[PDB]
């Protein structure tokens, strides 16, 4: 099966919130992105509503043609619109009500009741659960064992290497913890920080099933246009793996 | 002589800074815009550095074709940095910190001396003053009195009309005042949720030399890109005047 | 004032309702036709729901960026459809259930007590009545006695035209009817099969203030795509204007 | 030997159909899609004309660069329509009046005779005959058994597959099928309901020749322009083989 | 009324007749130019067949959008070719079986007994005739004492004009032409030779109703596109005007 | 090594000579090509100046940016001419004058004293000599044992197959002609009918080194522009050696 | 009638000469360009060939659509070039310190005797003179009593003005300069440092026949392409005048 | 792992220095092309400042997305510019007649200790040296004795070979040269003159890291606009590793 692109659109939402206005509007960019190399729509629901709205969710559910990823803390307020909403996909993270954005993965060797809850309830609601986490055996061991189908690996530290040295620890590191995420029976993703110029390097990982992407889409957006910054993307993905 | 269009790409680097990176850069959206219809660039320096940072205007004054339009707070330290800084234009404007916008005009009426000197001064280091002010009278015949070369009037009110019988009060309102400003001598300009579909009602007033638009064109960028959201801003104004 | 374009996706639905499938969306029609040179958009919601369905009608009136056109018939269903969503504008027309499309002009001079009920109910919610009718002068002093602010003529005699001469003579009664009914205070608009070749004429005529235009437009966008041809149709509209 | 795909132009006379005019017109679809990727083009001449019609199929016969499949019902009318045609391909399918489309498969292995009679006829005229059937080894059996060098597996259950496992099991059972089909010297071919987000599983599998896509490609193209559409499609089909 | 462009399409026939393949097709182009500012489509049934054939005339007449404007020599075979076909317009132009292209105009007053009865003849058949001739009053007064409706001025002198003041002469002896040709009752047209840098001072005459060009599109078309040549010649035309 | 391909544009002549003006050129025309995937431009200079001229041969020569590929009959005029230009490839094919086009190879095993001193004389000018000849051995050894660089196999039969298994056949003789060809030293190109649909199956030959291409590219350039045109034969080729 | 607008393709050989290879090509520049807006094609031949080379000259003059303007110094060698050139146009600049007023343009007023000879020998050529001049009175009756139908302003010093005020001097004294020249019978052109930004107010002066306008036009190219940067500059003009 | 592509844009300078105006902007050209394939920029600041500039290296520092490749001669301005300035990578190149080889790389061989001295002074700083070189194992060998990391090979003579055979002859060496360079665990790029046309072949070679492209792109920039020139490049050089 081919490299999955899931276009985390939050961004469009974060310069429409600058305003009182109600564009841009991110259920017309979540149609571009699916039309364009996009196979599902990721959004964030923060605690804040700081981009993504109720009112977004709502409606994307509404009309996405592919499936929503629906990103959010673990707290009773989330499972329970996660239940009610029944997204194809949720992915668990941490959250800081005012963090500039994801910060780490969720730290689920340390609260493994928690996430097995958590798993449990989204899995009966019939959502296929994936927990964001650092490329760390111990996180990950821990994520399967309290049940979850995915993890997605962080890929923040890999984008903010500062030395080419750094750049390829990351990766290696990465690549090595998705081997033996896999081993143990995990789907696994990627994403957070993957741009134009360091996603191939991710996407030439077999065991990457899809990668999330969303503030370098939207960055390259703004100059070029939504469906082109999707396609690019989408066909940078593919070169690697072929 | 034909109206002009002012581009502002403070929203530009809104979406750079929701994140740590560099992208999307200022110093990109500012070529593209004066190459696709923009006759100057704005930029509004918060005090917060909210989204235009120093270093945006002190690369964007070496690389932009066209001119700088410096919106700013009448402070201090703004108006050291202006003097300083040389912009071809400087537009005045009421600011909080906290604020989601520039909401209304200047109370220029009510701080005469103040405003006077931040003329004064300005100009004494050949920058073109513009005052944004209410369509309203009494701060035209102030700002007048003042001695600003320009006024910007305030096109918020017209741009949130909540019906079209509110919408036409508004357009006359900004009209007359247009009318009324030309005839104390000032040059005037006007700015703030001008869109699409509203732009062209407010290009077709005679007096008006330069509108300022940003967000409505950023916000077109993320779907079609820059340069068309440019062009076809600038399309639509002249199509008014014609 | 310019001459604005209203945009009738109905036939976007029509494809999509051919089979169980969800695509292609009205939804995401409306945001490149409103962003193309599209005023307003325009659905027909009829009492079959052929095409146009509740569904649609709930997510347009979200995520419209300009304001809604709703086409329907005189009929309780409708009207209480219509002062529950508050169209911007609301479009009466006769229906027929198994009519091929809306064959043209409501009898309101024979109905005059059920059309100033519908026309009065409709304002009260405040919405702004069309009264779709024939380029008669008799069922037009009648709109006006009923109280709609608007009518608008039916274009379809002169589509229809089997010879220039006829086409010259419908051309004329549009022209004369439409100056009759600005005489009376009215608003008029007109519509119904405009093409890419017949459109001028029509957008010449200078008391037209909406045309709306749906099946030429879709019949255009399979060949080239949506916005291509809504704004080859708003350019011919305006060059006409001009 | 590159996998084939055949565009199905249907849909551009659904969107005809609707009025009594006489665009968007299947003719000119046809050329755009014979030059954006399509290998042959795809008319499905119903009993009730509800799209294309006899001068579609007359013109379309002596327009097209490359080849008509023609898909129709086994009735004495349609055997002699092709037999006349003289069309380069031929698929017969279950036909039912009022049907929303092609509902799957001929019921070959209880109908030898009249498909055994209906091939042979066919291929007197020179016509190479396509049998649509579920993927079902007893169904393929016989039409190999009934002499058609061509069986289009119905991909449908495919496409409407409600969860990722019972997709994932058609997808197997297509395969397993294919590949029975060639062990008996059939070539294959499939269609009916594959998407922009579905079709590279089905592309992937080696024995398909032909791939006959209709609906979906419209879709897209009412948004983006038949050209894109078909294009689009026929990228993803031989990413899928590379 | 604005300026009509009628588009020759006879050039597409002559690449396609420089061998014994059928691309490109005519009836594709004229679906191109039709939908790309074209209003009629124009083709020169020449006696020998050399570009279009009597299979073109036949499709075209069934797929064009717009109207056919036949050209051909006022012969036995023609005229009952032009009976049969009943275009909406042919153009009576005189011809050589192997000159390079039409040479001049018709020689009117000089077979006035034979141009009456033709143009009685394809008047009857409902056809509107144009008398193709020479900026020559003399020819002039004659095509409109014959009775035909239009004449359509040979522009070939102004396009071969040697130097600009050869031109300024053409240009005047053809708007002059005009004018007297109107002042008859005359419709009129012109056409052969009209380039991209030749046809604004044609455009800009008053009394032009349609102007009549082919090989300057088709000649741009091979490097642009034959949508963009188009488009590009009808622009100049609209803007010769306003 | 990739596989080159070399446009033909002649055809390009062809429209410009069918009149008496100079456009279209075949000097932009090469150009374009040049910078659209053509590896080499190819000119056939016929006896009859038909349609390429020496004009055109001499500056096409100066312009050209990557080579000349000069199609020519043996004769004195021609071997003059190619001595004295002295294009980096020499094409030598059979002519009559009133021919279509080049129909069949060069009978060269007949006549292999004349065509031993053409290879010897052009080679002596530093010309690289192909023999354009059918796929049959007789005529490849011959060509072999006179000295030529090249062989071109005629693809007319392949792309005149009137079925399935007639082309099929023409396929496989000239795949097995070209390994024969280059078994006895000899690099080998074909051409003369390659189209859109049928060149791949051609591309797919391994011993391919060069296919020459002109009448189909220039075919679909007068649709959709050369560039166009000849990127996307270009991008059929390489898809088909991939 | 319609300002016109002449290329200077001098720095597409700046960038060719700057190394030894023969791209990019003047040649296919002036194609684009012609095909794009341009009326005309600038080419300055300088004596020290810096970029225009002889060969340009030589080849340009055989494949320009519409004319050349050959740019010259006033010396022996170019008045034999040009004379044996037969371009259409000729204007005449100054090349050494003893040419050149302190402005920029050709000394006139201070030359009378070689300017009325080279006048006399080009007109008896048949070649249009213009005289490169300063918006001068002097120059200016200088140039009218030599002989030169021609004029063509330096806008350079308007081009460069370093304040607002500076311009608007600038630009009146061209404007005056202009109306003075046509009142003495000279046509007007107007030229050198024109931009995208600055060119309106020029085209808006009435009595300016063409805009002769080269680096801003490829300084855009090698960001847009040639073609756009072309229309572009052609399309603010047009606006200039309506 | 994947092949890299340098964009030198030292070309677009040189238009701009070519006059007094800042336009076109090297920050402009780079932002371009590092979105549209470039890996990274290269810049070479000659000790004239013959086109880049002080400026252009330190807004390039602030505005580049990637990182710059800073080109310079070995000189003790240029050292303690580049140690200042922090380039990710420094290409030394010879700028006078005592630093070249008759070839025109870097004398290695016979500057020792300079450049000893050269590469540990710009590591000790944080700079990855690469040694411009001719494909010479005795520079090659020196590079290597010498401490650079990398070294870049001159693709000059292969660029300007004459002939077909030559050429193959130029590739062999620097194919060799690269293997050979890989030995002594040198890193290589190549670079000078390649071409749209020769450069798969130098990209197919394994050892290659990143190629180094300038002038070819800036000349085909001018034409077709930067964006697509950088495109079509990095697309040749991956199809070349495929
Ligand atoms: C779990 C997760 N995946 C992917 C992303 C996408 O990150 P980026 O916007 O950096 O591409 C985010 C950012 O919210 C995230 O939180
Ligand atoms: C202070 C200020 N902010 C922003 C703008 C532009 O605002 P908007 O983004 O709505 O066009 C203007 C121009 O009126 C302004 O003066
Ligand atoms: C009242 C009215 N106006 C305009 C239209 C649009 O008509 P058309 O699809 O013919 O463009 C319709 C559709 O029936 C309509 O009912
Ligand atoms: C009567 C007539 N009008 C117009 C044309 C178009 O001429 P051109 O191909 O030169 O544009 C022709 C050429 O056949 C013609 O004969
Ligand atoms: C003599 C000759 N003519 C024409 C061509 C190209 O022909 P076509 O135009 O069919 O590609 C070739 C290349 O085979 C050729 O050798
Ligand atoms: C006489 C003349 N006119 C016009 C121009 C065009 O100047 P620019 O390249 O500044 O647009 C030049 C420069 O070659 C010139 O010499
Ligand atoms: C060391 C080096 N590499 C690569 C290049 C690129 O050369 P070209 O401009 O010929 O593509 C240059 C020329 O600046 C160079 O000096």
């Amino acid at each position: 099966a081919e490299l999955l692109l899931g276009v985390n659109i939050d961004h469009i939402a974060t310069l429409r919130n600058a305003r009182g206005t109600a564009y841009p509007d991110p259920v017309q960019a979540a149609f571009i992105a699916e039309q364009a190399g996009a196979d599902g729509i990721t959004v964030h629901l923060r605690e804040d509503r700081r981009h993504i709205t109720d009112r977004d969710v709502r409606i994307l559910r509404q009309t996405l043609d592919t499936r929503m990823n629906l990103e959010m803390a673990v707290t009773e307020e989330m499972l329970a619109i996660a239940v009610e909403t029944k997204p194809h996909f949720c992915c668990l993270v941490p959250e800081k009500r005012q963090e500039v954005t994801t910060e780490g993965g969720l730290d689920v060797a340390g609260q493994r009741d928690k996430m097995r809850d958590a798993c449990k309830r989204l899995a009966d609601a019939g959502i296929q659960v994936s927990l964001f986490i650092d490329a760390d055996e111990e996180q990950i061991k821990a994520a399967a064992e309290v049940g979850a189908p995915f993890i997605e690996i962080h890929t923040g530290c890999y984008a903010d290497a500062k030395t080419d040295a750094e750049q390829a620890q990351e990766l290696a590191r990465i690549a090595k913890a998705a081997t033996f995420a896999a081993s143990l029976g995990l789907k696994v993703n990627a994403g957070h920080g993957l741009t134009y110029h360091n996603v191939k390097a991710i996407a030439a990982i077999p065991e990457m099933h899809e990668l999330n992407i969303g503030h370098a889409i939207i960055g390259r957006a703004v100059m070029t246009g939504l469906k082109d910054a999707v396609a690019e993307m989408k066909r940078l993905m593919l070169e690697a793996r072929g």
